[PDB]
């Protein structure tokens, strides 16, 4: 087991920084943040500081275009941080977005002394929505699997917001008001969040065959005392969370195959009324699950 020189670690930090700058230059926001994050992780592990790396970057430059993107990123992040501070919740999401700012600042501080001014190209424009999606993608990548914003898993909420912003992009309805609604949302409306009209934590609808965990040997213990629409709501929520761990197309297909093999999925797929079972259509909850797979696919088919 084994040692590395300071020279050698600085040379690798220089490469990590270059990779970040290169992503910055191409306008790949999530790629830049991720690359910044790797630089920080590597430097922390080798006990290297920004001022150790700075002299070594003397032959490298953040372009004017680069500083313009970083200024837009800074602005979008500050604004998002404020917008995410809400009556429902104001600690986690703002903390996460302001930390994205601190990560970018770290990339800048490797190159610039404490008071040096950024020199952004004033003509270079970058769409607010591409920035926000990038921020959200980075937060989704880096937040702990157990992180929660209000009552919802953080990775899942990010994918939800990224899909909402992408829908605004596709239908040409992106403006400050529609972005604000997304940035300030915590998924308070459960039925929209899960894409399931009958989402509830209460008794929901009357059913001749109210969904039940009895007759499913393998169902997790947490569901055993839930029934009906509420049972399905809880299964869908946990499925949404598991789907949010997907990182690429192969990963998503694998997770989907796992979830569809579970007794919880058969509960979703089992109709709760006799007329409905005789029709031979997908249940509403299975439909919701399929929409979540599509949402997750869109939040991940991008970079």
């Amino acid at each position: 087991g084994h040692m590395v020189t300071r020279i050698e670690n600085l040379e690798n930090a220089k490469k990590l920084w270059d990779n970040a700058n290169s992503m910055l230059e191409k306008g790949n926001i999530s790629g830049y943040l991720k690359a910044a994050n790797e630089l920080h992780k590597f430097m922390k592990e080798k006990n290297l500081k920004e001022d150790d790396l700075r002299p070594e970057l003397s032959d490298k430059t953040i372009s004017p275009k680069g500083y313009a993107i970083l200024q837009s990123l800074w602005g979008a992040a500050s604004d998002y941080s404020r917008a995410a501070a809400t009556l429902t919740e104001s600690t986690v999401e703002p903390g996460l977005v302001s930390a994205v700012n601190k990560m970018s600042a770290f990339f800048m501080d490797c190159k610039l002394s404490p008071n040096e001014r950024a020199t952004p190209d004033p003509d270079f424009k970058v769409g607010k929505s591409k920035i926000l999606v990038g921020i959200m993608q980075f937060i989704k990548d880096v937040a702990d699997p157990t992180s929660k914003i209000w009552m919802h898993n953080t990775k899942a909420l990010m994918n939800h917001k990224i899909a909402a912003i992408q829908k605004l992009e596709r239908s040409n309805n992106v403006n400050d008001e529609t972005l604000e609604s997304v940035l300030s949302s915590k998924g308070e409306n459960l039925s929209e969040y899960l894409s399931y009209k009958y989402a509830t934590k209460d008794e929901g609808r009357e059913h001749r065959y109210t969904a039940s965990t009895e007759n499913f040997k393998n169902v997790k213990e947490k569901y055993q005392q839930m029934r009906g629409d509420a049972l399905k709501t809880e299964i869908l929520a946990d499925f949404k969370d598991k789907l949010a761990e997907a990182t690429d197309e192969q990963s998503l297909k694998q997770i989907v195959a796992e979830l569809k093999s579970k007794d919880e999925y058969r509960i979703l797929a089992k109709g709760q009324g006799l007329t409905t079972q005789l029709l031979g259509l997908k249940t509403s909850s299975v439909s919701s699950f399929e929409k979540m797979v599509e949402e997750t696919r869109e939040s991940i088919k991008s970079q």
